[PDB]
């Protein structure tokens, strides 16, 4: 099973306890979470006590290993405001124990590269864009709005004109991430799906053997609650739910072995076709707050976790 849905719970804020929130989550086995006598089964459920290194080892380590062998992988991140999503995916970048998934990914990639002999010429290309209101905006080039998706000789879709920078250090990769996040069209989150690609290219010298691993880190926009029709929030809601539904359809099709996988339903699932198909490894991580004050938000996140796969 190479398609995985994992759910991570977080510890309560101290202000949450001072506010008076009861722990509403019960845990069965290693993969079931019960919220008010309703059980939700996934591939893995990290309880509040599990560490960042554990989350990384269970969710992303094998995807990094595969991308270092020429294969592709994608990691989706979903979660309401203050559900720990940013803590899971980024964390305290400078704390080795409390750093999230992306710094660990970059660190393992470069630590691998520095352990190989130079008979393998390595290169790393980064790319960053966002689908906002169903428009592909390049996060590394603010003038590159409305990017098209095309198909090459081998029929694979690709985002024509997306900026790709060579990077040479984990510091440079996280700098690119900070720049891209700052270029978004605007902890309360934006209303767009951001997509960050790391491309490990490697040539073996005399055999002229070329391998190209693509690792996609996708930050999804969450389907939120109805809130008081002012501005662009309704447009955002329609587009976000359309894209999340298409993504769910494609993950279901690929998790069950469908001949008729609907990559053409949305743009995101056409960009990620070559990385989701081909028996590749995808791990959708959803973050939940166990507070009673976030019962509805957590229910929505859990139901999206179920709608994703099978």
């Amino acid at each position: 099973s190479n398609i995985k849905v994992m759910c991570r719970f977080r510890p309560l804020n101290e202000s949450e306890v001072n506010r008076g929130d009861k722990y509403i989550a019960k845990f069965q086995g290693e993969d079931t979470v019960v919220i008010a006598s309703k059980p939700y089964a996934f591939d893995r459920v990290f309880q509040s006590s599990t560490s960042q290194e554990q989350v990384y080892n269970d969710a992303a380590k094998k995807i990094v290993k595969d991308v270092l062998e020429g294969y592709n992988g994608t990691i989706f991140a979903y979660g309401q405001t203050s559900s720990g999503k940013t803590h899971t995916m980024e964390g305290k970048l400078h704390d080795p124990e409390g750093m999230g998934i992306i710094p660990r990914i970059v660190q393992d990639i470069f630590n691998y590269i520095y352990s190989m002999d130079e008979n393998l010429e390595f290169h790393i290309k980064v790319s960053y864009f966002e689908i906002y209101l169903d428009k592909i905006r390049d996060l590394l080039d603010v003038s590159k709005t409305n990017l098209s998706v095309h198909e090459d000789k081998n029929r694979v879709p690709y985002v024509k004109g997306a900026t790709e920078r060579f990077v040479s250090s984990p510091d440079e990769v996280m700098d690119t991430i900070d720049e891209g996040k700052s270029n978004r069209h605007v902890e309360h989150s934006s209303r767009s799906h951001s997509i960050f690609l790391i491309n490990v290219k490697q040539e073996n010298t005399q055999t002229e053997q070329k391998l190209s691993g693509k690792l996609y880190l996708v930050d999804l926009a969450a389907s939120e609650k109805v809130s008081k029709a002012e501005g662009a929030v309704l447009d955002e809601a329609k587009n976000i739910n359309k894209s999340l539904s298409a993504l769910g359809n494609v993950i279901s099709a690929l998790a069950e072995g469908s001949t008729y996988v609907p990559y053409r339903d949305s743009k995101m699932t056409r960009i990620l076709q070559d990385s989701l198909g081909g028996n590749a490894r995808t791990t959708i991580v959803i973050c939940c707050s166990p507070s009673s004050y976030n019962e509805s938000e957590t229910k929505s996140t859990l139901l999206f976790g179920q709608r994703a796969k099978t």
